């Protein structure tokens, strides 16, 4: 059943053809269960660790290194009676890496806790119905409720389905709808039509929404919808639309996967063209068994050389460390990549209530009457400080602290605030904070009474649990509450009837203390309290007081105001009927006006300063709130989202006003406006979506169920530590201490991390370049591979491993938070930078093949000098006569390859220094800057020496140590790499773009 809010109750009843005093028949229920299904949200799984690892071995690139693992496996099985000893270390070091990279791939991409499950917390197991087969209410499984059911809800109930209210049995029905609005202040419901077809939830004052709860009262309704066709079901569906997105760089990775997986396919058929080049002269001396196997040997070496394995690890490590740094600021990152995604954020959307503000309603202004001089009426105004329910803060007069007990009118105000009140305050020993018990707007009065301390009660030595209600208790000892005239919609006030406690001195006679909406309470006042005296309420006085109250209600203030009054001479208890709320207004007449209090939900202290820092970093903050527009704009002004006099006509929108815009203007509104109010959970995700459709990287901050969709849609979702489980499990990061400042800190960390990543990804790739250049030089020319897989694997995973991780520890820049956010599209190399290490890569790729072949010809030991014969080793077995003065096995010596590797290891270790900075020469930026880079290379170096000098190591890696002349030759053929790039920096810091 649709549009239940605009139908009258008779139309809803007639639609299902049921009586409110009977309900559906059990047969009808059966038919509706068929037709509409059960009243429950579908669970959303998330692949077993099975289908996750499987998906790690799916993306093309990863297969390339599996190919060269199976091929490596075969070309290590049918290994001659020679060294089948360690031929399998290759197809295993590889087969091992792919294992490790998967387990890690999943340990960071997997979101443990499920936000749809948390949401089901709001689905009660049980609901109450009236069905035709019994007169009395029936308590059943909620999932068995169907459209058409007559349902009964009561105080403390979770509402089981979307329900048109038929009949309110209590005097009021007060509903907490925070899961759809973020607001915890009770909604007072009624049963009349809400004609607007486009009514937003905050307007549907005659509806009950599944998953909200009843803060008070009793009602009967008819179920309009169940299952996913409910408001909470829409939230469930937006969280189920699981886009499993990915970090900008993580999409760069996924991208480069496609990049590198073709570069290899091309280079392999390219090695094949130069392999088929001397296919026209094989002299068929070794058939093709030798040829089709020397070609796979090459593929495995190229594939291995191209893929920069170990990359996944240095990154994961970088991220994880980042996570550790943020945890120390009280930012709990739940997704490794996110720690860095925040860095490129350009727009931060934010819930207001409980996010930007404390979600703790606070009396911050009050007034009583000081003097009435005929027509003129002087008010005594005070402000009150503090922003939580904690009874911490002081009452100020002109900004200076005063003792509330000095003023008789305040004693009376406190008395009414304390007594005309169904709530209290409680100190939660487990969370370490004060919490309300009852309505927010009432607990604010409770808190006020504690701050006011009008009897100067000693409270400094109380436990926090006793302190919670101390000054309210002292007032209870003076006046005994005898009964309450509860709130009704017609009068918009409530009152409590009180007698002076036994042993008066207080003051003889019974009293009624009244609070309510100003206009109705003041209209029923005939007198005004001035100190302890009472004077007649006149028109001009009534008008001054109403005017000031109206200013408080619409200011830069926009406070909720209550007027406080007391009936000085109540009726006698016996003349009043308590069972009829319709009589209460009359009993609360002939009142004496006492004062007014104004409360708001105030900003957290750090928010303003954080917004400014964001602005300084080129980040926009947009408030998106379920709350009213007036309050929303006012809070925006207090926190510097808007100027205090800025005109915001087209900078602030309700969800409706936003919906009214042409679809084109909706997109543009999102770039211009910074406040969206009276919004539904969908509006928040829609705005995030628009933002993202300008390719803005966008964050969402929230604490509520109504933020869950936006939290899921944003590139980065951020939840408040003290907010809902649902919002937390929908996030990438949680601010455990609710400190908004931490977001600013997280951005910096993220920019720091982004800079170090991109360059250690360059350092690691410049490497994989030379290797390819080499595994291709020593392939096309027909030379004996200068390096083989098992060695490359060590280099890329370990030799370059440490140093890369060292670079992820370089110091962040000093202006890092004075730049605008980097563009999402920004590559990782451009023009100058690409050919930069295609030059450093052309050097490594060569200087390695060139120090291995050196050991042949112009080197001492030194088979050796063969020249054109060296590029022709295939015919040493066959065409031996050519090779006279040499053996036919010394073409497979460890020394030459140890020369090659020792060059790479030496070039890369150097290439790690020119990686410390992008442009700043080592001249102007010392190599002693990042000490950890030093310990990093000395480790890589001392590991290199190892696999050269340890009985096993050199056989598994095919190395044979180098003389001190074999190392002078290495250095004098490696170090120059520094001067090379070093001059590439001098030609970029001046004549390029600096
Ligand atoms: N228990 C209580 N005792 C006394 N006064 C109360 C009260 N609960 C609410 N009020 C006062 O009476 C008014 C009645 O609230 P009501 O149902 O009219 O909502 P609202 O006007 O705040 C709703 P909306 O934002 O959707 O238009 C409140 O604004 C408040 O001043
Ligand atoms: C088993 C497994 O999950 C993985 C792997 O096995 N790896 C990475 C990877 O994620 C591969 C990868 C995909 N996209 C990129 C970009 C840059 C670098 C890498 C990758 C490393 C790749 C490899 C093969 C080491
Ligand atoms: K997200
Ligand atoms: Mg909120
Ligand atoms: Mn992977
Ligand atoms: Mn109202």
């Amino acid at each position: 059943m649709e549009a239940a809010h605009s139908k009258s109750t008779e139309e809803c009843l007639a639609y299902f053809g049921v009586s409110e005093t009977t309900g559906l028949t059990p047969d009808q229920v059966k038919r509706h269960l068929e037709k509409y299904g059960h009243n429950e949200l579908p669970a959303e799984e998330g692949k077993s660790l099975w289908e996750l690892v499987i998906e790690q071995f799916e993306d093309l690139l990863v297969r390339i290194l599996l190919l060269a693992a199976c091929i490596s496996f075969v070309l290590a099985w049918f290994e001659e009676g020679e060294e089948t000893i360690t031929a399998f270390v290759e197809p295993f070091v590889i087969l091992l890496i792919l294992i490790a990279n998967a387990i890690v791939g999943v340990w960071q991409e997997r979101n443990a806790e499920n936000a749809i499950e948390a949401l089901k917390e709001y689905e009660p197991e049980m609901g109450k119905v009236y069905r035709a087969d019994r007169k009395s209410v029936q308590r059943i499984k909620a999932r068995d409720i169907v459209p058409g059911d007559i349902v009964e809800v009561a105080v403390g109930d979770k509402v089981p389905a979307d329900i048109r209210i038929l009949s309110i049995k209590s005097t009021t029905l007060r509903v907490d709808q925070s899961i759809l609005t973020g607001e915890s202040v009770s909604v007072i419901k009624h049963t009349e039509p809400v004609p607007d077809p486009r009514a937003v939830n905050q307007d549907k004052k005659n509806m009950l929404f599944s998953g909200t709860n009843i803060a008070a009262g009793k009602a009967l309704g008819i179920v309009a919808t169940t299952g996913v066709s409910t408001e909470i079901g829409k939230i469930r569906d937006q969280m189920a639309a699981t886009e499993q997105d990915k970090t900008p760089l993580q999409q760069k990775l996924d991208e480069f996967g496609e990049q590198l997986s073709k570069v290899i396919s091309l280079i392999c058929v390219a090695v094949w063209l130069i392999n088929i080049g001397h296919f026209n002269d094989p002299v068929h001396g070794g058939s093709w068994i030798r040829g089709a196997i020397y070609y796979f040997k090459i593929a495995v070496a190229l594939a291995v050389a191209a893929i920069p394995e170990g990359l996944p690890a240095v990154i994961t490590t970088c991220l994880a460390l980042g996570t550790r740094r943020m945890a120390k600021k009280n930012a709990i990152v739940r997704s490794l990549p996110s720690v860095e995604t925040l860095g490129c954020t350009s727009v931060i959307c934010s819930d207001k209530t409980g996010t930007l503000t404390t979600n703790q309603m606070s009396v911050c202004k009050m007034f009583i009457i000081d003097k009435v001089d005929g027509d003129f009426c002087s008010l005594n105004e005070f402000s009150i400080t503090g922003s939580t329910y904690a009874p911490e803060g002081e009452v100020l007069k002109n900004d200076k602290p005063i003792r509330s007990g000095q003023f008789d009118g305040l004693v009376e105000l406190a008395t009414i605030c304390a007594l005309c009140n169904d709530s209290s305050l409680d100190f939660n020993e487990t969370k370490g904070v004060y919490e309300k018990v009852g309505e927010a707007t009432e607990t604010a009065l409770t808190t006020l009474v504690e701050k006011m301390n009008v009897f100067n009660t000693e409270v400094r030595n109380l436990s926090k649990v006793e302190r919670a209600n101390a000054c309210n208790s002292v007032i209870r000892q003076l006046m005994k509450k005898e009964f309450t005239l509860e709130f009704s919609r017609d009068r918009k006030s409530m009152s409590v009837y009180c007698s002076p406690a036994k042993s008066s001195r207080a003051a003889v006679g019974n009293k009624m203390f009244v609070k309510g909406a100003p206009e109705g309470v003041i209209d029923r006042c005939n007198y005004v309290r001035v100190g302890t005296t009472r004077v007649p309420m006149t028109g001009p006085v009534k008008e001054k007081i109403l005017s000031v109250i109206k200013e408080w209600g619409t200011g830069r203030d926009t406070l909720r105001c209550l007027a406080l009054a007391t009936r000085d001479t109540p009726p006698k208890r016996e003349e009043m009927v308590l069972d009829d709320s319709s009589r209460f207004m009359e009993y609360e007449t002939d009142l004496t006006f006492v004062g007014v209090v104004g409360m708001l939900d105030p900003p957290r202290k750090e928010v303003m300063g954080s917004i400014q820092l964001c602005r300084d970093a080129g980040i926009r903050v947009i408030m998106i709130t379920g709350d009213n527009k007036g309050t929303a704009i006012a809070i925006c002004r207090r926190i510097g989202i808007f100027g205090e006099n800025e005109e915001v006509a087209d900078r602030a929108y309700t969800g409706r006003e936003f919906d009214d815009l042409p679809l084109a203007e909706q997109r543009e509104a999102c770039r211009r406006a910074c406040c969206f109010a009276r919004v539904e959970p969908s509006h928040k995700s829609k705005i995030v979506e628009y933002l993202q459709s300008y390719d803005e990287i966008t964050a969402m901050t929230g604490d509520g169920v109504n933020d869950a969709p936006a939290l899921k849609k944003a590139e980065i979702g951020i939840a408040m530590g003290s907010g809902t489980a649902v919002a937390k499990t929908a996030s990438e990061m949680v601010l455990a201490d609710d400190n908004f400042s931490t977001i600013v800190a997280a951005v910096e960390e993220g920019r720091a991390i982004y800079n170090n990543m991109k360059q250690f990804i360059r350092y690691l790739i410049s490497s994989n370049v030379g290797e390819v250049v080499c595994i291709f030089l020593t392939a096309a020319l027909g030379l004996p591979e200068a390096l083989i897989p098992v060695q490359l694997l060590w280099v890329n995973l370990v030799t370059d491993g440490l140093p890369a991780t060292a670079l992820g520890f370089n110091p962040p820049d000093l202006d890092i938070m004075d730049r605008p956010p980097r563009s999402p599209k920004e590559p990782l190399i451009s023009g100058w930078l690409f050919f930069r290490y295609m030059a450093i890569g052309g050097y490594v790729g060569a200087a390695t093949v060139g120090a291995a072949a050196w050991w042949f010809m112009y080197a001492e030991d030194g088979p050796g000098v063969t020249y054109h014969q060296l590029t022709h080793f295939m015919q040493c077995t066959e065409d031996h006569p050519h090779f006279e003065g040499l053996d036919c096995e010394i073409f497979e010596a460890p020394e030459p390859m140890t020369m090659a590797l020792s060059v790479l290891v030496t070039i890369e270790m150097c290439n790690a220094l020119n990686s410390l900075s992008e442009n700043q020469s080592l001249m102007r930026m010392p190599p002693w800057v990042n000490i950890w880079l030093l310990g990093s290379i000395c480790l890589s170096m001392s590991l290199h020496f190892l696999i050269l000098y340890v009985d096993p190591l050199p056989m598994i890696f095919k190395l044979k140590a180098l003389d001190l002349t074999q190392w002078l030759m290495v250095l004098k053929i490696s170090l120059p790499v520094i001067g090379l790039d070093e001059i590439l920096k001098f030609i970029a810091r001046n004549y390029l773009e600096g």
